């Protein structure tokens, strides 16, 4: 394995070039030359126009997979662009087969859509009209197919395939010089040449099956290989004899069948060709085993770590401590089946509910061929792309089982794998296809609408049911697989769902806008707190590493769906409230392709997380520059790896980790995750470690952050700042100025005036950044006590344990140093102590008397000083005390600006500030609404929110010490100083004893 | 297209988001300033020290212990804000081999040079080896730390509310500038919310840059000039002093 990522892609654009260039260029010389040249008879171009129909059709039907693969490789590939070995993996799983097929659906479609442009109707026996491009994008994917079945299953590069390379263009272009001339002129020269050609190929194909005739690894018992061979021979067979009863035989009508033929052919040969592959493609391969392999090592490696740093630890500790001081399957597939009849007789009950009960007691109950000619071309799209997707996913299916038949172990965990998922997207697909086919031809009724204003709006009934019906498919799945939820919280959402869906056709049907808004607005209010509880949902995800690799995929899914969502609704309105707006065939048109894009992204996003290790259990599976707070703390992987497993999925991140550690143990570390995600538990347990947990357990929570980027910082939702009831209060009278602006007319005389706009504003800006500007100085200075008192506490250390020469007095001073330290934490937050933070630096007795006083620091230091005095009294010390004594002095200064900056700002600068801030937001409006509408009020509402967002922002960083995220991480300065003094003793120790 | 412009919506956003962004950039200069003040402090105490030492102290190997681990102590501060650990290249021919190893081996590097100091100078100062003004030599000590600390306060990153509230309504900002102006410009409109989006993001990355000082860009400091500096006069001073003591 030696591959990399851009000599891949490289390779796929190049093959995908060529073909493009080698199909167009055909395509021109042929035009090019049967004008002028030889005998070509060009029928005209115009005629006929039904025909062109069909060729769009096959445009569309065709178009649909290339989206498919487009999008499932590219998921994969973003997916895991961060380990090395999974993109080997993926990359060699897709060698050379992505760029033809690629360029194959390309050609195809282009000339489907150029027969649209009748480009040229070169047809020239009688009638039997014919197109010439057909035959140069034959030639193109015939040669493609030919190159992709070599070389995948017999190995030969270059010498196979230039000679049946070139015997299929060379026959092909004879066929087409023959067809081009009159059958009587022309048959014998170049037909026979052709037929010869074929048996020439076949026999060649013959030779390479008994050279390497062995199945495919991935497959088993299965006969494939042998199967798809023999089809697509007896296919090309059947083509041949079409070609040759078509000029022939007068009977077969060459109007309608023969235009039908080639599309459906070239179509079905393409798909079955792309479904085999893709099936041989998603099974599992060595490289997975591969892989695993790799991972486990790095498990056992981490508990060696583990335990190497527990020996370690544990002599240290002595030395310093101690002397000187078939079940499953049938019914994994039966409740599926069960859940399809569900859905299947929910749509039948509206079906049969809905007219009954409109235009026997509705209006406008009926259009009698809504519009004949325009709609219908629409509507026999949606139906065949939808059958398209159906005969894939379900022939992928039958060859998966197939291939895993004999062996009983594999069955099972393919069924698994389908189960919660399969029975909705059949359901989905077959009930769409069935309303778009009863919309084609119309066998219910259409209703239109008659208000003031316009009437001519026109108006579907079944698109709205199996919208609901389809659209708690989607929640049911989009909220269940991919959030892992029981059914007990789905609830709400699908009763909701179903609401605001029958609110709006409900609205729809009534444009009189006397009760119109009504269930628009509840149709509205449904829809968001639906979209709320989805937000919770994912913001509350167990797991949200786990499938798609530590990335930002599934809430970027969330965003598409919510957009797509919320762009049906305000195409809504801009249609019914604006008929002239919209030509009211656009509009089904544009229902109609949003209807299929959505179901279309959304079968491919379950289709790629359907094949990832989450589900096929291997190793695991279901059940530059120094940004940093903390250059001074640096911790080891056992204790890394420790804390993400005692903790959930997604709290700790990657700069957490790049702040908190060195750079070769973080490279280390990355090289070892390269094959997986390397989740473990040693148990092991120390004195130590639980003192690290209780200060990271609490320090993790304050947020860090890579100023660089500009994403993290907009879309960032959990740091921002709070808001309070004023803008309810806004926005209600906002709304109700407009309203009765609106109600009561021209009549308002808003009279606006410069001065008490313009210089209130100037005003309050002003106040409201100075009184900011006020607040970041104060959350500064906080830093610099801190480190102030760090630096202090371990100059003093280093002074004690060189400038004395005891040993009984070092401990006592350095350790109560420590607590001097952890107790000063826990003043400026009026609480007590947790023994748990002092376990190996003192005596309980010692933490008992401590938290019998009132002010710690006060004790710790008098402590320190009558130790530090017996000391000097006993002739122990060198004449270097009063730098100690300094150092003491120098502590406390630190601790007391510390506490300054708890006071709040003055009460009268204030209250002026806030409740001016107020007067001008309510003023706003009554003089904003002369020259607009709801435009005043989405802009009061965003300046209400800049505005008061700055104060209470002030209000945050004012205290810069306490629980909230944007506050000082007080939790890791303890530990640091804890670490550092408690090697300090050890290094005098030991340079003591020698 | 009934524009509809209105001052309310693009004055009032103007010159609050422009104070915004003025305001977070002079903040960014004086961080910048203060890191420079830091780094000039360190090295007038380290040369201070080594002063000192040579002439209130009398014996010899005591001497080239201090001086030549001040400068590592330098060298390796140099190395603390990067999150790296030390070349020997870059100490050849003041310190042996095995030193280096020892030092490579530790996680903070400063902490442990001045350890080495302060055991030292406790070992000369027993065998009455240094003159009474031994305090100076320690306040020099003490003095060095401060400045290594201010330094590596300088690492810290503006708090995150103040930053997204800041991007997020300059971007909003930026979005609506056309639908106002495009009432009586063309292609005008386009060139000069180019122009302009450049002036305001640029104004932000540029604070980005100067927040931290201390890095492999451009407009940082440059700490390795300092380093080669202090080397220089300190291993002529010890030349100096032998040469006045031969005679
Ligand atoms: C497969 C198609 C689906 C799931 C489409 C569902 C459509 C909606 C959720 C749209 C709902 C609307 C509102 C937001 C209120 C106004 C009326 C609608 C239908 C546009």
């Amino acid at each position: 394995s030696d591959l990399n990522f851009a000599q891949v892609a490289r390779d796929e654009g190049r093959r995908c070039l060529l073909m493009c260039v080698a199909f167009a260029i055909a395509i021109a010389h042929l035009y090019i030359y049967p004008a002028l040249f030889g005998v070509r008879i060009v029928d005209q171009a115009e005629v006929p126009a039904e025909e062109r129909t069909y060729f769009h059709h096959g445009w569309t039907a065709m178009l649909v997979i290339f989206f498919i693969e487009g999008v499932t490789v590219f998921l994969k590939v973003c997916s895991t662009r961060k380990t090395r070995w999974l993109e080997k993996a993926v990359l060699q799983k897709l060698d050379g087969n992505i760029g033809v097929l690629i360029g194959e659906y390309i050609v195809v479609a282009a000339t489907y859509i150029i027969m649209g442009a009748n480009l040229i109707p070169v047809f020239e026996r009688s009638g039997r009209r014919v197109y010439a491009v057909r035959y140069m994008e034959w030639t193109i994917d015939a040669c493609g197919l030919v190159y992709l079945d070599c070389r995948i299953l017999f190995g030969m590069p270059f010498s196979k395939f230039r000679m049946l390379l070139v015997y299929s263009v060379l026959y092909m272009l004879f066929g087409l010089w023959a067809a081009l001339a009159s059958t009587w002129m022309w048959y014998a020269i170049f037909l026979s040449a052709s037929w010869f050609f074929f048996g020439l190929v076949c026999y060649y194909y013959w030779t390479f099956h008994r050279q390497n005739p062995s199945p495919l690894q991935q497959f088993g018992r299965a006969p494939i290989k042998q199967a798809i061979l023999v089809f697509v021979i007896v296919w090309w067979v059947l083509y041949g004899v079409l070609f040759m009863l078509c000029f022939q035989a007068p009977d077969v009508v060459p109007q309608w069948l023969e235009q039908l033929l080639w599309t459906g052919m070239d179509v079905v040969m393409k798909l079955s060709h792309t479904v085999v592959l893709m099936a041989w493609r998603e099974t599992q391969w060595e490289i997975d085993a591969v892989v695993d392999r790799q991972k486990v090592e790095a498990g056992r490696a981490i508990a060696q770590l583990d335990h190497q740093r527990a020996i370690h630890e544990r002599d240290l500790v002595r030395l310093r401590s101690r002397v000187y001081y078939f079940a499953r399957v049938n019914k994994i597939f039966m409740r599926e089946a069960g859940l399809c009849l569900v859905l299947c007789l929910a749509f039948v009950v509206a079906l049969l509910h809905l007219p009954v009960y409109s235009e026997w007691f509705g209006v406008e109950v009926l259009d009698a061929e809504a519009v004949p000619h325009d709609e219908l071309g629409f509507f026999h799209h949606g139906w065949t792309t939808m059958l398209v997707v159906f005969l894939i996913e379900s022939i992928t299916v039958l060859l998966k089982v197939w291939s895993t038949w004999h062996d009983p172990r594999l069955a099972e965990n393919v069924a698994q794998q389908l189960s919660g998922n399969l029975g909705v997207l059949i359901a989905e697909y077959l009930v769409v296809g069935a309303t778009y086919v009863i919309l084609g031809y119309n066998l219910m009724p259409v209703f239109v609408v008659h208000r003031p204003g316009v009437a001519s709006r026109r108006v579907y009934a079944v698109r709205y049911m199996e919208w609901a019906v389809d659209a708690t498919g989607l929640i049911w799945l989009d909220c269940h697989c991919l959030f892992s939820r029981n059914f007990n919280e789905f609830r709400m959402a699908i009763v909701w769902t179903v609401a605001y869906m029958l609110f709006g056709l409900w609205s729809a049907l009534a444009s009189t806008w006397a009760w119109y808004w009504a269930f628009l607005l509840a149709s509205w209010a449904a829809f968001l707190i639906v979209c709320l509880i989805l937000v919770r949902f994912l913001r509350q995800d167990p797991y949200p590493h786990q499938p798609f690799g530590k990335t930002s995929v599934k809430p970027c899914i969330l965003a598409f769906i919510i957009g797509w969502w919320v762009l049906y609704g305000i195409l809504f309105m801009v249609c019914f409230q604006a008929p002239d707006a919209v030509p009211q065939w656009l509009e089904q048109f544009l229902w109609t392709g949003m209807d299929v894009v959505m179901k279309l992204s959304h079968t491919v996003v379950l289709m790629a997380w359907r094949t990832t290790e989450w589900n096929v259990c291997e190793l695991h599976g279901r059940n530059s520059t120094n940004w940093t707070a903390t250059p001074g703390l640096r911790v080891d992987l056992s204790s890394m790896v420790r804390l993400e497993g005692q903790l959930a999925q997604g709290l700790v991140t990657d700069v957490h980790r790049k702040g908190m550690m060195r750079s070769e143990d973080l490279a280390e570390l990355k090289r070892l995750e390269e094959s997986g995600f390397l989740q473990a538990q040693q148990h092991r347990n120390w004195e130590s470690q639980t003192r690290e947990m209780t200060f990271l357990a609490h320090g993790i929570n304050h947020i860090a952050y890579d100023p660089r980027s500009w994403m993290k910082t907009l879309t960032a939702v959990r740091g921002r700042a709070p808001t309070s009831f004023l803008l309810w209060v806004v926005l209600i009278e906002s709304s109700i100025v407009l309203a009765l602006s609106k109600f009561f007319g021209e009549s308002f005389d808003l009279g606006v005036s410069s001065g008490i706009h313009s210089l209130f504003g100037v005003l309050v800006s002003f106040l409201v950044v100075f009184r900011t500007q006020a607040a970041f100085k104060k959350w500064w200075s906080g830093r610099s006590a801190v480190s102030s008192l760090v630096q202090m506490s371990r100059t003093f250390a280093q002074q004690v344990c060189a400038y004395v020469k005891d040993e009984a007095y070092v401990n006592r001073m350095v350790r109560y140093s420590i607590a001097t330290v952890v107790a000063t934490r826990c003043h400026l937050r009026n609480t007590r102590i947790d023994p748990a933070m002092l376990l190996g630096v003192l005596k309980e007795e010692e933490i008992e008397e401590l938290n019998r006083q009132k002010n710690l620091p006060f004790y710790t230091a008098w402590v320190i000083r009558s130790t530090l005095a017996e000391a000097v009294a006993e002739g122990a010390c060198l004449p270097l005390h009063m730098a100690i004594e300094n150092a003491i002095k120098a502590i406390e200064q630190s601790i007391a600006d510390a506490e300054r900056l708890l006071t709040p700002m003055p009460f009268t600068y204030v209250v002026h500030v806030r409740t001016f801030l107020f007067i001008y937001l309510m003023g706003l409006p009554f003089i904003l609404v002369e020259d607009l509408g709801w435009l005043m009020l989405v802009a009061v509402s965003f300046l209400g929110y800049l505005m008061i967002g700055l104060e209470n922002t002030a209000v945050q960083l004012e205290n810069p010490f306490g629980t909230d995220c944007n506050h000082h991480p007080l939790d890791l300065y303890c530990l640091e100083v804890s670490q550092d003094l408690l090697h300090l003793l050890d290094l005098r120790a030991s340079a003591k004893a020698q």
